[PDB]
């Protein structure tokens, strides 16, 4: 069960190349890359061009995933035309997780992890269904605590243990 | 039928004052202002403070609207902790619309206006249920065409005329 791009999936990739009219983006190692058009951004034109570079993390939406063709991703909201959280992810940390964990985090409102984290710290989170969680707090120590917490929660997949895992991981943090 | 803040409403306001720990924000003229805490932003703390000023337009979410108290708005996503399109609205144009028009635009996927506009130009749109639409295109002429189109569509409220209104308003624009 390696990740297969399907349409409308939110994913986190890394820019692995810049080409004439698109980025090559990796959603997982040892897998085929996906394509991010330079036009796939808010109000994008040949004048209004993106400025991402190799090694940048990007949050995106799978827009096409045809059989036997390179899948394509986009970094804007189809309805509003706005970034809506898609685009570059800066100054945060990535946790690699199993695909079910990511799916739970994105779609299950009863999944208690975000609520557990929120009791300890303010954070920003982006959830890639390709098995990557991105997290960022104001303070590095808080970001790190979220990183370790999310990683340990994923490995244990015991939702009742999440609260205790976070409590331990945030032990030396005022909040 | 003037706008009454209710919880979870997306609204567009203008910063009318800056205070010690919040902005005073107007959602409509001749109405009571609402309150935007300096903490009501992504990863906000007393160090990580917002930089909005009087006259700035803001997209926000009504978070509290108690009876006989000043309503409160926020500029982040409660789940993700990210801006999610909330915050400052720059370099676009505002159309004042009736509250039903805004409600239709935000909630009705069959309402054909956005699709009608999209056939003519790429745009960014934000919809305030307080009766304000914000639109922005790369080119000023396109932004203006969207502005006039949205305004005329609202006054006529004849969804079948939308296509023709846009066609006329975008007459001198290559797209």
């Amino acid at each position: 069960k390696r990740y297969i791009p399907s349409v409308n999936d939110f994913v986190i990739g890394v820019i692995i190349g810049t080409f004439s009219d698109s980025y090559k983006v990796s959603l997982q190692n040892f897998s085929s890359s996906v394509s991010l058009s330079y036009m796939a951004f808010p109000n994008a034109s040949k004048k209004n061009r993106p400025t991402l570079q190799v090694g940048d993390l990007v949050y995106a939406r799978v827009c096409t995933a045809e059989k036997e063709l390179e899948a394509e991703i986009e970094c804007f909201d189809s309805t509003t035309g706005r970034d809506a959280g898609f685009g570059i992810l800066e100054d945060g940390m990535i946790i690699d997780v199993n695909l079910n964990f990511a799916r739970q985090l994105l779609f299950n409102n009863d999944f208690p992890l975000l609520k557990v984290l929120a009791a300890h710290t303010k954070f920003e989170v982006a959830i890639g269904l390709n098995g990557k969680i991105w997290v960022k707090c104001e303070e590095l120590s808080n970001t790190l605590a979220c990183y370790r917490t999310i990683m340990e929660c994923c490995q244990k997949n015991d939702t009742a243990a999440f609260k205790d895992i976070a409590k331990r991981q945030f032990k030396e943090i005022l909040t």
